[PDB]
């Protein structure tokens, strides 16, 4: 389960993020692609040997953020943690964090389903302090 916390976080606030990506297949994870939750901009990350970051710009006016390996990746029976700033929404919602894992097979698990789906998305319930 890729995951992001806080779960909970402050309207307005430019707060730090992170991301934890467990392997799960006895295989490496070279890639990690976050989408940014709707009105959630992102501001800054925080470098980490071993990962090169790259942000694109959605059609929508939106923001992904790529974690690109390299070295090996996530190994089995690793974990790894990726920490970014990002400006909170000032109307109070419910932030969705869309993660797409790769693996070095070409399987791509989507952490996007519902909070009860097999591969659901981790959410921040943003709302005012
Ligand atoms: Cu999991």
């Amino acid at each position: 389960h890729v995951s992001v916390k806080p779960a909970e976080s402050a309207a307005g606030s430019w707060e730090t993020y992170t991301m934890k990506v467990p392997s799960e297949k006895n295989l490496p994870t070279t890639k990690v692609v976050l989408k940014m939750p709707k009105d959630v901009e992102f501001q800054q990350y925080e470098p980490i040997p071993g990962w090169k970051v790259s942000t694109q710009k959605h059609d929508d006016k939106s923001v992904s953020v790529t974690w690109e390996a390299t070295d090996g990746g996530i190994q089995e029976g690793q974990f790894q943690q990726f920490t970014f700033v990002a400006k909170n929404p000032d109307k109070a919602e419910e932030a969705a964090w869309d993660a797409y894992q790769y693996y070095k097979d070409g399987s791509i698990v989507e952490w996007t389903g519902d909070e009860d789906a097999d591969t659901p998305h981790s959410i921040t319930n943003i709302t005012s302090a």
